[PDB]
């Protein structure tokens, strides 16, 4: 009515589907990798799940260059770290700001978003295709039928834990969903979260046909909490023994995925290589709760603000640069065969 | 999709408006009760917005005599108070239990949306056409466009008041729109929250028509923050929070939810509540414009065999005499902060 | 999309269909109809149904009106006649012209569609809430699912019994269907059609929602020929055995509708009577397959036209010439004494 | 619903636009084409049109032979002919093609059919091989018009009030048959019709009904087919250009070599040939267009060999060949 100025057309989920269809290397990578995650999950496998990578993506080409990169490490590193690229074209704003790739590709406030989901589905469908999964942050409530079918694991924002439309969307996915914990530190809101997408629900939802329609799901075990700070850290043995308390008491699996960057590094990108560190000594020395780790990663460290941009480097939050990841994935590695 | 079981027809929001269209009464009180917010919201209203009704609507018919009383109450306190009925279809909780009136209006599990949705803007049609406007929450991004145009004031829920896409929601309503506290008692989300919903914002949504589609808001500029609570209806509470909205560039100005945390989950402490709110008004607080009651005709609660009529089946609420009771006091008071 | 100037918001058949349910009593006009002709098709009832008034529906309050005098003799004739009234919102033209009340209800060419479809729709409620089944023409292939469920009968016109499409819409719908014959004549056309009619078909159609969709249908075995004349009336007895043979032939029940308009009167309004007056000494004659007549008949005699400008008479076709109330008594009481003769 | 056994989902027209975009090549076909059809129509071109093709399309495979060779004979005999193949994807009954049933089986894969018909359409025009079809549905074309660069109604159709609605918002040319008995008055009608602006309730690219409005289809002309007796002669030509310099309409005519025409016999399509090519030699220059039915292979079959018709029966390309270079000739003929 009168706060809407205007209304645009928008196509649906199945046109996208149809111009970039899975091919099947792409569709092998994602079922292998959450078989992989859901054998973590499930303590039947010892390796560690790495979720690294941007930010937000905001430039396929160097997004196609960083994921030949990590898709190296990947191989590499395998027998002691399942590596799943970080994809987020969408990003939560404490207040305001550039949405993600998605929302406004042309970061000029131009909101060509259905360019946005065009480009967005490309590069995701050529990153697995590559054979290298791809994970993102569940935010909208209508982008997922675009992507979801090209998602290995998926995040739930801190600010949207306590959402009862995002704990029913988990509900359904067919990937590993992360839920993060508030942004006070707050442990409940994610064990909570964890239990309602363990649960079937019934609630209103849109199609690949984009239509509106009454949706029921079946409820996602693959469920886990995202340690990701407060007013100060959560990363440390004694925060994990805590959280490993809160989740035996909630009948809930004791295993934890340790964010390295917000609040747990205090929104310096180079304290990232310090929590590496604690998390490193707690595998090595035998803390089988930690079954993944998150990182902010880039071709090039730090980020840049909002004409032309400088290439690799992040224009949302700092991310640690190449050599600093070859070196923290490594460290990592190296931590779960001292634990093996 | 594998863990999607089911997927069932939804009726437009189209279907709901041509069955059910606004009346000339009903758009005329929509109309009226939202202006008459945006006055207050701007200070130039010396009257307090009263938001009070039932925690859930479970039966029409106990709602329609509720207004037919309220309605009367409106009239008589116009002066004073601007009264908007509390029209909630659920009560928004993590452990199990009623899904609402949308969700499961038979009550069994049976999940009737279509049925629920029928009777929803039914109701609420019924009410505004009879000239009691009506308030409502935002608990998704769907049900608004079968019913917010018989809305003159909506809450977003406090388990989202940070969330980016209640925000955007709020952004293009067409009515005031009230976010609560954190559960700390914090402001910061709050405030969080009014700036991110005064914005424009483009994002995707659910038309008329039941299709997805990309809009366009212009940013929602009558958002307030509710303090619904230890206890932070206290003066005290009321200074720190003034200060905080003034520091951040907002207007001073505050909603008291006189429920729950605010009432110690104690149906009766609203009573209390009252008092102390009504101190602050008369004494000269302008900065309290509004208040929240948790209202029906019977007081408390029962558990879903029939039930007893016009008695919540979710959160306990004061009765009708208590309800005329405060709602006097609530006018006395603000006769007094005038003059 | 050079050729397309505009394209506007359609409200789909869930809305019209949620704002206007079909009460208890229409429900049973309409399933009591449908079953009364499927009951005469079979040759289980010895009675006529008659299908009778306006050329198309223009005006709503003259609508009901008519209804209301046509419901009177429905009841006092009942035991001879299963009367069901002409409700036509769709008109075919020759080449251009008023496509009727849906397409155009204030008959101004602003082409108010979703006010067409909610004022046709409520004046099919109440005339099956009153009592009295309607008939009409399935031209357009999205308005069906807006109606169909309010109609008793209804009717593929001249210029589409050969159409492929409205013999797949026909396979689908959940009344009887009559297929005219072509406009100069040709009966083969309307036989042709009855059998594609009474197959079953997959293709393309709108659902309730106002989506696109792939529907499969079962067929219609309720089908059957309505004659209309072509270069010349084929009303006589000597049609009506060739049709019979014809039918027959290709395997179907000899079984005929005769529209007393349009070229079997030679589009001479009156000479409907004279029609009435052959097809009457017909049945009480013996004639065992006139199961069925079509009449255009209105509140007053004659036409009149869009085109003056002219406030429009009240009760008076501003499409085909149409009998007015006093004849339109007359014959159907005509044929009702023709059907107890047919009887004794 | 009792008659209404299953509903399925369909793929929305976007969906396979997304999926098979135009081309520029494809884009400027089906561009140059149109313009082309409407010089002829409009009698500022003395070429002539050639709709020339299969019956009905069954094998992509076959059908881009076609397209090859028939490309080669197109750039041959540019000066003389605009040829645009017959790329017909639904057929009028009383099987309806490959968009309803691909796989030829009554299984109805329609959402495949639409995805080969538009694949199959999208690399014809790449190719530069113009391509002609005819509208049966009210829905099939809003997922192949923009490949289409001239259109037909069917004979069958012609009469019919939606189908004139439909013509009157294509992009293209369109072409209405005489009705089974020779007469044009239907068609007549029918070109009157669809010229004229209408308004009436339609599918858009989303899949959503909707209420359009067109603009008239003034690129409409006759297409002599025949009936009991064929109509294709120099008598039955001016009887039919007196009909329509009566009712208003340019006195221009598409002749059909197949049908009645031929009396349903695939060789008689080249004593029609004959027959044209003596009239337009001669200085007919109302004939702006012919039709032909051609394939790799003669003849027909039933229920397979390959580029042979499993509908009515076509011309081989050996007297393809020749008949293309016959109406060139002829109308080298006109123009001298
Ligand atoms: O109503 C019927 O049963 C019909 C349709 C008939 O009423 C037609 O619509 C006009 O006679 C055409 O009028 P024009 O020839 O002026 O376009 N039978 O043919
Ligand atoms: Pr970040
Ligand atoms: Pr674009
Ligand atoms: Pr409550
Ligand atoms: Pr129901
Ligand atoms: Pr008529
Ligand atoms: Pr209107
Ligand atoms: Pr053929
Ligand atoms: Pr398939």
């Amino acid at each position: 009515d009168l706060r809407i100025k205007e209304i645009k057309e928008l196509l649906p989920p199945v046109a996208l589907l149809e111009k970039f269809p899975a091919t099947e290397n792409a569709a092998n990578t994602v079922a292998h990798a959450r078989k992989a995650i859901h054998k973590i999950l499930k303590g039947n496998d010892d390796r560690l799940l790495v979720v690294i990578g941007p930010c937000s993506i905001h430039d396929p080409v160097a997004a196609k260059e960083y994921a030949t990169r990590l898709l190296a490490l990947r191989e590499e590193l395998k027998d002691e770290l399942e590596i799943v690229m970080r994809v987020y074209f969408e990003k939560p704003r404490t207040t305001v700001g550039w949405k993600g790739l998605i929302n406004d590709p042309h970061m000029d406030n131009s909101f060509q978003i259905n360019d946005g989901l065009r480009i967005a589905r490309k590069l995701l469908l050529d990153i697995n295709d590559s054979g290298l999964p791809a994970a993102g942050e569940f935010l909208d409530m209508i982008t997922p039928q675009y992507l979801a079918d090209l998602m290995s694991w998926g995040a739930i924002g801190a600010r949207t834990t306590e959402s009862q439309v995002h704990r029913e969307l988990a509900s359904g996915l067919s990937c590993p969903v992360g839920f993060k914990n508030g942004t006070d530190g707050t442990i409940k809101v994610a064990i909570d979260a964890i239990n309602a997408a363990g649960a079937p629900h019934c609630f209103l939802s849109v199609t690949k046909w984009g239509h509106s329609a009454i949706v029921n799901t079946s409820g996602n075990g693959d469920c886990h909490i995202i340690l990701r700070g407060g007013k100060e850290p959560n990363y440390s043995a004694k925060h994990v023994a805590e959280v490993k308390e809160g989740l035996n008491k909630a009948g809930l699996p004791a295993q934890v995925m340790i964010d390295f960057s917000h609040a747990n590094s205090s929104k310096q990108f180079k304290k990232q290589m310090d929590v590496c560190a604690d998390v490193c000594q707690q595998i090595a020395g035998g803390e089988k709760a930690i079954i993944g780790v998150m990182v902010e990663s880039h071709l090039v460290e730090g980020n840049q603000s909002l004409e032309p941009l400088a290439y690799g480097k992040s224009i949302t939050d700092a991310c640690i640069g190449w050599e600093d990841t070859d070196a923290l994935l490594r460290q990592l590695a190296n931590a779960v065969k001292a634990r093996r």
